[PDB]
């Protein structure tokens, strides 16, 4: 049968492979595109129904699809949550894998908001990369906005009533992708919320950039590969990632590179150093964003593009 959770029905598929699978849905009531989570039933690594509450407890915050339907059908598990855009490592591909000043730091202010908000709800995302930040949809109000999907490995870092900080330990099993995560995650320390921006930062060098000194490493296993990639995030200083590029960045990794276990980010003090980024250049915060002078002015195309 066509339709899932009484009311999605299913359209084209978007992504196959671990997830399951992920399709393209419509709201039979009232058409509204929605993006459905299948998830295999009885499977080694059961993840969706957390990824549904994570939602809910995150709903209503601008940049957050929602999460409209979670049940049993069959022998899958089903979330459904708002269709959105490309990510901004698709949008960074068809720009040539580049993102300039401009754009970089207007979507950073954005990231930075995202993960503070998430941070208030208690947990920490400890899965930043620019796979998991998705543009609105042509013709909606939130069409270049930055949106945060994934929250698989969100965790909570501190008790939702007393505040509490979480614990601080190592010896953890390395945990994400190794190129934007944090050095603290390479050494197997528990993350806390500096290491969602310190993953940040990297983020930001690499649209800067258009690669990391640590990508393209060669190891004869994964472990350590990941610790020469580790290594070198170590050996290789915030300044020589800035080479001929606004410093703030640079000053940005450094700081939260600094900030203790438990200690609560300056999060505006951040985006007020990105920001400044702007006024030396004299640039403006007005929204535009590299990606919407691709194909001419029309925007992102389906089939040349992707
Ligand atoms: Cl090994």
């Amino acid at each position: 049968s066509s339709v899932v959770g009484l009311h999605y029905k299913i359209g084209k598929k978007i992504g196959e492979g671990s997830f399951g699978v992920i399709f393209e849905g419509t709201n039979i009531i009232n058409g509204v595109p929605v993006a459905i989570k299948f998830e295999p039933r009885k499977t080694e690594a059961p993840q969706l129904r957390d990824e549904y509450r994570t939602y809910k407890h995150l709903q209503g915050c601008d940049g957050i699809p929602n999460a409209y339907y979670f049940g049993q059908e069959g022998l899958h598990n089903i979330l459904v949550i708002d269709l959105l855009g490309p990510s901004l490592e698709d949008l960074f591909d068809w720009c040539g894998r580049r993102f300039s000043v401009k754009t970089v730091v207007q979507v950073a202010i954005q990231m930075l908001t995202l993960v503070e908000e998430v941070h208030r709800h208690d947990l920490i995302y400890r899965d930043i990369k620019p796979d998991n930040f998705l543009i609105g949809r042509r013709g909606a109000t939130d069409e270049n906005n930055v949106h945060l999907i994934d929250f698989g490995m969100a965790k909570q870092y501190r008790d939702p009533r007393t505040k509490q900080h979480i614990p601080y330990r190592e010896k953890k099993s390395l945990s994400g992708t190794a190129r934007y995560m944090s050095i603290n995650t390479h050494l197997g320390r528990e993350q806390s919320r500096r290491d969602d921006l310190e993953a940040l930062g990297h983020v930001f060098f690499y649209f800067l950039r258009g690669q990391l000194p640590w990508q393209g490493l060669k190891a004869p296993t994964n472990k350590q590969k990941y610790e020469k990639i580790g290594d070198k995030k170590r050996t290789t200083p915030a300044v020589t990632l800035c080479d001929g590029l606004p410093q703030q960045f640079a000053e940005y990794l450094d700081s939260v590179r600094s900030l203790p276990f438990d200690a609560e980010p300056p999060y505006e003090e951040y985006r007020m150093l990105l920001l400044s980024v702007l006024d030396d250049l004299g640039q403006a915060c007005d929204g535009d964003m590299d990606w919407m002078h691709l194909n001419g002015g029309r925007g992102w195309d389906a089939t040349i593009n992707k």
